[PDB]
C-alpha cells in the first residue's frame, strides 16, 4: 500500500510559511501571504543581500524522455529532502504548471510520491495569480496591437505580418487560428491570428530571465509584435506598452515561497515553455534562493540535450551564474525501452535491453561533462526492477567513469534520498566545476546551432530549408545575431526523429522554420511544427470535476 | 486644497484587516489574508450568524447619469464613515471595478477624495484575483462547447446559435467579432463568436447573485449556451461544466474585506454591468454585512431608474432584503444639464434650469417612493454651485417631500457626510419602511417590462420589434417567463435615447432584442444599441503608465 | 460552381450525407485573376446563411469539370465523370462524390453546347478545331 499522491499531500502537516520565511531569514515586511501557506517574497530581499555569497548550484536534468516516465520532479525534491535531513541550508526551485492540464488530461503533483511541493490543490489552480498577469500583459499588449491599427495605424504596421498572438491558458484549439475585427469601421481591421497557452508566453518567457522588474519591463518593450509596410520591425515599445505590462506584473515577478512535506523551502516561480523557450523556473527566484541557502537544488525541462544546455546556455550565461553539480535522472524502465522496448514489455526483467539503452544515459553524462559541470547519475528505482538490472546499470555509469547512486525519494522520502545527497556532497567538497558557455555570443547563427546539434544531439550536421536560411538572413541582418539559440526540437530523442531512440548516428538536424524572441533575448530554431496550444482530450477532467457543501474535491488528480 | 485620489489613498493610515476581522467578530479560521490589507472571509460566518438579526440596509443611488459625473460612490463611503464617526457598528459594501477602463478610459479611485475603499492600486488592480477566476471559468465552458463540437458533436448543438461568447477583462474591441475553428478537422470547428468584456459575463452576474458555493454551481448549470438543430437548449449542466467552473471559483465566491480611509470596514464583491445585469455587489457580501454589522450601506450601478430598480426587483427579491432606506445623489450640476445646459456653462447660475431639471430628481423620488423605502435626497457640494442655487434645490426637495442633506464627503471625508447621516439616521428611527418589489412574478415578460416602463420611466408603452417577439415567445415557451426582467437600456435618460434629459413625457419605449441569462435567472431586454466590450481611445491611458524602480507609479491614475 | 453551391445547400439541409465541411476538397472557379479569393471562409450571417467554413478559389481552366470537358468520349461520359467526382469526406473519411448530391444531370446539361468542338481556322483558312484548355500541371 502507497496512497495516491492527493492522499499523501492531504495527509501532510504543512507550516505557515511565515516561519519558513522567517528560518532564511526573510524580514517580515518582504512576506506578503495568499494564507497561511503560500507568499510572495519582495525583491528586496535579493536586492539586499546582492554580496553575501551565492550557495552551491545544483541542477537536477535527465536522460531522454519516455512513456516509461523519468521522475524528475520527484527526485529534484527528494533530494531536497535528504539534504534538510543532513542539516544543510537547502532550497529547492521549481516551475508552476499550466493551469490548462487541470482541466484536460488532469492536474499533477509538484513533484510525486513523498517527494511534493505543497499546497498541491493551490499549485494546479489559480495559485498565486502568477500566470493570470502573464495572460493579461500579454492581451493587453495584443489589445494594444490591434487598437494602434484602428487608431490609423501611424506606424504603418502591415496586419499580416503580425508575430505577436494572444494567450489563454486553457488547452483550447477552437483558438488556434482565428480571424478577429469583423463588423465594420467600428470594430477594427479584419485579420487572422490566433491564441497560443499562456505559459508559451514570450511574456512567460521574460518573467523567467527578467532580472530586476526594471529588467522586465525593458525586456517587455523590445518585443517584436510585427513589421511595417517597408519591413521594418515595430515592438512592444514602439507601443509604449511596456509600462502598462511591467505595471500588471508588479506582484508576479516576486517569487512564491511554498515548501515540502518535509517543511524544507521550496520557490515555485515562472513556468515556460521548454522546446520554444529554455525550461526553467525563474532567474529571481534562483538567484535569490542562492543567497538563501547553501544548496539550491533546481531543475530543467525535457532530457538534458535541451534543459540543461539552455539551462546553462541562456539561463546561467544571463544571469551569471556558474552552476556546480548536475544530476542526471534513470530509470532501468525508460532505460529498457531505449533499447526497442514496447511500454508493455517493461514487466519482464530484460538484462540484455538495459545494455544497449544505457547508450542514451552514456550520451547525456559526456554532454554534461562538455560544459565544465561535475556530473552524477541518480537512479530512480521502480518496485518491479529486479536488483539484477540495478548492478548491472550501477555497473555500466562508473564503467563509464562517473558517480552514480539509488534513489528511493518516491517511495521513503528525504530518507530515500540521503544516498544520493551524500554523492552531491562527496563532490561539491572534492570536485570543483569550471563551467564554461558551450558556445560564444559573437558566433553567427549557424555556428550556434552547428555546436549544439554537432557537439551535444550527436549529429553529422544541419540542413536548412528555403524559409529558414532566409529568415536567418532576414535577423543577422535586424541585429539580433548576438543572441543565444532555443531549439525548438522533439525531446524523445537525440534527433528531431520523435521515433529514433538512444543514441542515433549518422543523422542530421533540419531547421523548418526560424521565429524570434527578442524581448526574451533569444533565437527559436523550429525543426518541427511546435504544440503551442493543446486541445482538450475526448472526455476532459472538468467532465468529472466536482466540489461539494463540504469544499470536497473530486476528479481533479 | 484638497489633494489628488492617489495622494490620498497613500497617506492615510490602514489597519491590518485582521483587526477589523476580529473588530466584526470574525474568527481567524474565517480570514485568509491577502497580505495584509485584504482578506477573504469564509461563507462559514453567514452561516454561523444565520439567526442573528440584520442591521438596517440603506440603498444608494442617483439622479440619471451624465458624462459629467454623478457623486455614487462617494456617498456611500462618505455616509459609511460618517455612520462610523457617529458611533454607528456600520459596513459599507462595494463592486470590485474592471481591470479594462484602468488602461484606457481611465482609472479612477473607489470613492475619491476622502471616501475611498483601499488599497487602491489592489482594488483596481488584480486585486484578490476574483476577476480572473470568472474569466477562467467562463472561458473554461466556452472551451468546453467548442470542443464538444469537435468532439463528434453528441448533444448536437447547431455552431451558429451558440450564445455563450468568450470574455477578457480588457477593452479590446477587435474581438467583439470573430471567427474562430480554423486550420482543418484537426482545429475545431469554424463558427462566428465574440468576446465580452469580463464583468458582462453571465458568470460574474451568477457570482453576484448567488447564496453561496452550491448554489453558484446549480446556477452554472442551467447556464443555456446554444440550441440543438431542432431549437431545443443546451446548458452548461449538459456539458458537465458546472463543478469545473464551481472549483474555478472556490475562492472567487467570498468577499473581500478591506476598509475606508477611517478604517471603516468595507466589503468589496462581485462586479457586473448595469444594463444586462443588475449592478450590484454580491448578495454574498451584503448578506454578511447585515450579520456582522447594524447599518449596511451599498449602492447600484447607474440612476435609480435602472441600478436602484433592479437592486429591488432582482437582489433583495432573490435575497429576501428589505431597505430601509434610500439615498438618492444629486448635483446641481448635473440637474442643470437636465434642464438644458450643456456641460461647457455649468458652472453660471442658472436657478430656472435647475428649476427644469429637478423634475428629473423629482421622478426618482416618486419612484423610490413605489417601493416602499424612504428617500432621502443627498446633495454632492461643488465650488461652483452658488448658495441661491443650493438652496433652491431644498426647497424643492422638501416641496417634493424628501429630507435632503447637504454632503461635502468628498472633500471633508465622514465629516462632510454627518448631515447626510443624521438624517438618514432620522428617517430609520422615525418612517420605517414598506418594502415590496414593483411586480410580481405571475405576470407576463411583457407586462413586467410594461409595469418599469410606465412606473418607473414614465413612458406611455412599450413596442416590440418582431425578433423582439419571436424570443418573448421563445423564452415563454420554453418555461423561462416567470422569470425576472433586467432591461437594458442607456443610462443617460428615463427614455431609450440617451438625448432626451430630464423629464421626458409621450415618449414610447422599444425593445429591439431579448437575450437571456438562465443561470443569473432572469431575461434581458434591450433597447437601445447595448456594448458588452468597450474599445481603447486613440492614446490610451495604457502609453502613458510607467513604473520605476522605486515602486513608483505614474500616469495611472 | 452549381457543384459548389449544391455541396454548401446540402450541409444547410440537415447534412444527410454527413459531409464534415472541413474535408471539402471541392472549391469554386472564376476565370479571372483573383488572388483575394484563393483563400475564403464562406457561409456567414447566422443559421439563415449556410455553414461556415474555409475554402477558396481556382482559375475556371484548372477546374476538374474543363478536364473532364477535355478527356470525355461525349456527353454521357462527361455526365459519368461528373457523377465520379470526389466533393469531399463524410466524418467517417468515406467519399462522397457528385454522384451522390446528385448533380450529374445539372452540370451535364449545362455543358450540353460546352461539348461539341468549335470550328474556326487560321489566317490561311485551313479548318481548325479549338476545344478545352486544362492547365498542364495538375491536369493534362
Ligand atoms: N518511483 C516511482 N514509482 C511510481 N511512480 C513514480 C515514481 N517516480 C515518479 N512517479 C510518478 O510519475 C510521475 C513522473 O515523475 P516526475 O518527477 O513528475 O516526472 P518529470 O518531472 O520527468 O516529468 C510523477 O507525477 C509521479 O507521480
Ligand atoms: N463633490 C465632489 N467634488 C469633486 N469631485 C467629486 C465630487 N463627488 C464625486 N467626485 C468625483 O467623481 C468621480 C466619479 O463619480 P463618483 O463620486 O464615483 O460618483 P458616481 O458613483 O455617481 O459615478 C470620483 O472619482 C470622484 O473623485
Amino acid at each position: 500500500k502507497v496512497p495516491s499522491d492527493i492522499e499523501i499531500a492531504q495527509a501532510a502537516k504543512m507550516k505557515p510559511v511565515m516561519e519558513l520565511a522567517r528560518g532564511l531569514g526573510i524580514q517580515e515586511d518582504e512576506v506578503e501571504l495568499y494564507g497561511k501557506y503560500k507568499a510572495k517574497i519582495s525583491l528586496d530581499v535579493y536586492r539586499r543581500l546582492k554580496d553575501k555569497p551565492d550557495g552551491k548550484l545544483i541542477l537536477v536534468t535527465a536522460i531522454t524522455p519516455t512513456p516509461a516516465g523519468e521522475g524528475k520532479t520527484t527526485t529534484s525534491v527528494g533530494l531536497t529532502d535528504a539534504l534538510a535531513r543532513l542539516g544543510k541550508r537547502v532550497m529547492v526551485c521549481l516551475r508552476e504548471p499550466s493551469l490548462g492540464p487541470s482541466f484536460g488530461i488532469k492536474g499533477g503533483a509538484a513533484g510525486g510520491g513523498y517527494a511534493q511541493v505543497v499546497p498541491m490543490e493551490d499549485i494546479n489552480l489559480h495559485f498565486t495569480g502568477d500566470i493570470h498577469a502573464v495572460t493579461y500583459a500579454h492581451n493587453l499588449l495584443a489589445a494594444m496591437v490591434d487598437n494602434h491599427l484602428q487608431q490609423g495605424n501611424v506606424l504603418n504596421i502591415d496586419p499580416r505580418t503580425i508575430t505577436w498572438r494572444r494567450v489563454i491558458d486553457l488547452n483550447d484549439r477552437a483558438l488556434r487560428n482565428i480571424v478577429i475585427g469583423l463588423g465594420g469601421k467600428a470594430n477594427g481591421v479584419p485579420r487572422e491570428t490566433g491564441f497560443d497557452i499562456s505559459v508559451a508566453s514570450e511574456v512567460m518567457a521574460c518573467l523567467c530571465l527578467a532580472s530586476d522588474l526594471m529588467d522586465l519591463k525593458e525586456r517587455f518593450s523590445r518585443i517584436v509584435v510585427g513589421y511595417t509596410y517597408d519591413g521594418k520591425p515595430v515592438t512592444a515599445g514602439d507601443l509604449e506598452a511596456q509600462g502598462s505590462m511591467a505595471l500588471l506584473m508588479k506582484d508576479a515577478i516576486k517569487p512564491n515561497l511554498v515548501q515540502t512535506l518535509e517543511n524544507t523551502p521550496a520557490f515555485i516561480h515562472g513556468g515556460p515553455f521548454a522546446n520554444i523557450a529554455h525550461g526553467c523556473n525563474s532567474i529571481i527566484a534562483t538567484k535569490t534562493a542562492l543567497k538563501l541557502a547553501d544548496y539550491v537544488v533546481t531543475e530543467a525541462g525535457f532530457g538534458a540535450d535541451l534543459g540543461a544546455e539552455k539551462f546553462y546556455d541562456v539561463k546561467c550565461r544571463y544571469a551569471g551564474f556558474k552552476p556546480d553539480a548536475t544530476v542526471i535522472v534513470a530509470t532501468v524502465r525508460a532505460l529498457k525501452m531505449h533499447g526497442g522496448v514496447p511500454k508493455s514489455d517493461l514487466a519482464t526483467e530484460n538484462l540484455e535491453a538495459l545494455r544497449e539503452g544505457f547508450a542514451n544515459l552514456e550520451k547525456h553524462i559526456e554532454n554534461i561533462g562538455k560544459f565544465g559541470v561535475p556530473a552524477v547519475v541518480a537512479i530512480n528505482a521502480f518496485p518491479t526492477d529486479t536488483e539484477a538490472e540495478l548492478n548491472l546499470l550501477y555497473e555500466l555509469c562508473a564503467k563509464a567513469g562517473a558517480e552514480v547512486a539509488l534513489s528511493e525519494v518516491w517511495a521513503k522520502g528525504g530518507e530515500g534520498g540521503l544516498e544520493l545527497a551524500r554523492k552531491v556532497l562527496q563532490t561539491l567538497e572534492s570536485r570543483p566545476s569550471n563551467f564554461h558557455v558551450l558556445y560564444n555570443l559573437d558566433l553567427s547563427i549557424k555556428d550556434k546551432i552547428a555546436k549544439i546539434a554537432t557537439e551535444i544531439y550527436g549529429a553529422d550536421g544541419v540542413n536548412y530549408t528555403a524559409e529558414a536560411d532566409k529568415a536567418i538572413q532576414r535577423y543577422e541582418s535586424l541585429g539580433y545575431g548576438n543572441l543565444p539559440v532555443v531549439m525548438a526540437k522533439t525531446q524523445y530523442s537525440f534527433s528531431d526523429d520523435m521515433t529514433k531512440l538512444g543514441r542515433p548516428r549518422n543523422f542530421t538536424i533540419t531547421v523548418r522554420e526560424v521565429r524570434l524572441s527578442a524581448g526574451a533575448g533569444f533565437i527559436v530554431p523550429i525543426t518541427g511544427a511546435i504544440m503551442t496550444m493543446p486541445g482538450l482530450p475526448k472526455r476532459p477532467a472538468a467532465c468529472n470535476i466536482d466540489i461539494d457543501a463540504d469544499g470536497v474535491i473530486t476528479g481533479l488528480f
